[PDB]
């Protein structure tokens, strides 16, 4: 609420977060942030997907083939471009909002204004550490001992007596009625600088509409359900109005535009995002076909999606909101077989390889789907791939050309965005990854760039089955929320009790690059990095700050080919690297900041092999 807001700025203020904690310092720094990213990022995957999408594997190969650190300088100053290119108004904010809790978390003054810092006792943290088991469980039910989670103990307490200073703030209120004031107008202002940055068309508006309408802009549709019986052929639009509710509504699809003549569904007029507002409905039945990499994964099943895009292809979904809520009678929000629920699922199956679909500049939050199931369709975005009815027929089910850009989530489970899980996992069973695997099962031109991932119950972002899958520009906070026992009540036999940030999953050859991950969740896992099983992933020029479980693993024994160079680690916990039974790994030119007490090579997952070399490690 407005008056939170207005108590962070003024802590931020006391601890010199900010040289200037007015909204209109605020607007300030928003529009620096954004010319910053414009003037100094890449080039590559801003705009018309039509001008780039056909180019991933071929720019993947080039940055692959870097043979310096690419502006070392600026990394190493403190000046680099990375995260999303492109902050939104809701995106920045909460960015900011993180940026100061954090240096709340790490402040070592006596005072914030007139609040005396509490100095948090080994008989305290203990305290905690007794009281709170729940939390400090690993993968297998093993304790974390007291030791490796002292540091965290202590930033959660700090960070627990921040937002007790923002309550009392809150309670204790002349000057704030002024701030607040003038962040209604700097925040109206922002959100109509994003909004004007933003076949036949079929006009729809909850507010206007009638379903018996033709659909023109003058007499437009009402409803989400008339949208779902359109045939919609190629070169057509469907626009939702601006300040449009779709209560309890979704939007499922099986439509084809052509390469010529695309579908978009988009927004027209003006306020706020269309809103699609499922509320648990918009029911379909998953099947994968078969079973997946391990026995114990559901993978059949009812969903719950605000946009399903059922064998859809050249179709493009942009500036919608999104939420999927649960809550209906008999349900609890731990319960083991809770449904599994979307903002935006997208399912091949029965047109072999699905082109050009994309998302663009969603805002997908409140997507509450089973705190367990790792490959069903749940979480914020989640894209996969089912056994077709006939394959023989209709080929193998999977993607080409597709693009997630430009999407914040907030409070999704269990998945941020996930894109390529599929039916062929079997096929990919070995360490090493033959290309003709992908040639025959895999994805290509998979492209994830400009998003923001925050409050995620479990992973922020993972591609898989992709070839040369190009994953950048993306900003994450605070993922694997539920990854413990306190919410991981009734796992049953299908474990998964881990989560990272944003990584790779039986990928050949993946680049993530310029991507920017905060505050990832303690959980045995809980690094910002993870080349997992999958041939040749490469993580360069990614920043990473203040994450539970340290920068980067490289996980078990096909986790094959991986390399780490050119990355900036800041104050990362736990321990740096996690190189947990993998073949190999090079390590190298990196700069790593870390406390003395915090370890380079993290407890218990340091037994695997690998080469760090010419890193610069400081001490903080
Ligand atoms: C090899 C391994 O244990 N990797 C872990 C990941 O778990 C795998 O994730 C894939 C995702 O497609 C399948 O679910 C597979 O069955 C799992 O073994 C885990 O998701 C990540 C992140 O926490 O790290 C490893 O723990």
């Amino acid at each position: 609420n407005q008056q939170e807001i207005y108590a962070a700025y003024r802590v931020a203020n006391l601890l010199g977060v900010y040289e200037d904690c007015s909204p209109n310092g605020f607007y300030q720094r928003w529009k620096q942030k954004n010319a910053f990213m414009k003037a100094q990022a890449e080039e590559f995957g801003i705009g018309s997907t039509d001008h780039f999408i056909d180019d991933v594997e071929r720019i993947v190969d080039q940055r692959r083939a870097e043979t310096e650190w690419k502006n070392a300088d600026a990394w190493k100053n403190g000046t680099a471009a990375f995260g999303a290119r492109y902050l939104t108004p809701e995106m920045y904010l909460d960015y900011e909002l993180k940026s100061i809790q954090l240096a709340f978390a790490t402040y070592k003054g006596e005072l914030v204004g007139n609040h005396k810092c509490h100095v948090y006792t080994e008989d305290e943290k203990r305290a905690f550490y007794d009281a709170n088991q729940d939390l400090f469980t690993r993968y297998h039910g093993d304790l974390f001992s007291y030791e490796e989670v002292d540091l965290i103990i202590e930033k959660w307490l700090k960070v627990q007596e921040y937002q007790d200073i923002i309550e009392s703030v809150v309670a204790n209120t002349d000057n704030a009625v002024r701030w607040i004031t003038e962040f209604e107008k700097i925040w109206n202002q922002m959100q109509e600088e994003k909004r004007l940055r933003e076949g036949h068309c079929y006009y729809v508006s909850s507010i206007h509409g009638d379903d018996a309408n033709d659909g023109t802009e003058d007499q437009p549709l009402k409803s989400l359900y008339a949208v779902n019986r359109l045939d919609l052929q190629p070169g057509d639009q469907v626009l939702l109005e601006r300040g449009s509710v779709f209560e309890n509504q979704f939007l499922h699809l099986n439509v084809q535009g052509t390469k010529e003549q695309p579908i978009y569904i988009g927004a027209y007029g003006n306020g706020a995002k269309p809103l699609i507002q499922t509320n648990g409905q918009g029911i379909w039945y998953q099947d994968y076909g078969n079973e997946l990499d391990a026995p114990t994964h559901v993978y059949r099943g009812y969903v719950s999606s605000a946009v399903l895009l059922y064998d859809c292809e050249y179709l493009t979904v942009e500036n919608l909101e999104i939420s999927n809520k649960g809550g209906v009678f008999g349900e609890t929000y731990s319960a083991p077989h809770k449904m599994n629920r979307t903002g935006v699922a997208g399912i091949a199956k029965n047109r072999g390889t699905l082109h050009e679909i994309h998302l663009s500049n969603l805002y997908i939050h409140d997507v509450e789907g089973n705190v367990y199931d790792k490959h069903m369709n749940n979480g914020g975005i989640y894209f996969t791939c089912l056994k077709p009815e006939a394959e023989e027929k209709t080929g193998v089910a999977r993607y080409e050309n597709v693009s997630v850009r430009g999407c914040h989530l907030k409070r999704t489970s269990r998945w941020g965005i996930a894109v390529g899980y599929s039916y062929k996992c079997k096929e990919f069973m070995t360490a090493e990854l033959p290309d003709e695997l992908f040639e025959r099962y895999g994805h290509h031109n998979i492209y994830i760039a400009d998003n923001y991932v925050e409050e995620i119950g479990g992973d922020g972002i993972t591609v898989m089955y992709a070839m040369k899958p190009l994953v950048e520009y993306n900003s994450g906070d605070s993922c694997a929320l539920e990854m413990n026992d306190r919410y991981y009540t009734e796992p049953e036999d299908r474990a998964g009790k881990v989560a990272a940030g944003i990584w790779p999953w039986k990928c050949k050859d993946a680049l993530l690059t310029y991507n920017e991950m905060r505050d990832m969740r303690l959980n045995q896992d809980s690094m910002a990095w993870d080349a997992d099983s999958g041939d040749g992933t490469l993580y360069q020029y990614n920043y990473s700050h203040l994450n539970e479980g340290g920068c980067v693993m490289f996980c078990l024994e096909e986790a094959i080919h991986n390399e780490f160079r050119y990355n900036v680690s800041v104050d990362d916990l736990g321990g740096l690297i996690s190189p947990s039974g993998n073949p190999d790994a090079w390590i190298h030119h990196n700069v790593f900041y870390r406390r003395a007490e915090v370890p380079f090579v993290r407890p218990h997952m340091d037994d695997g092999k690998y080469v760090a070399e010419e890193n610069e490690i400081h001490l903080i």
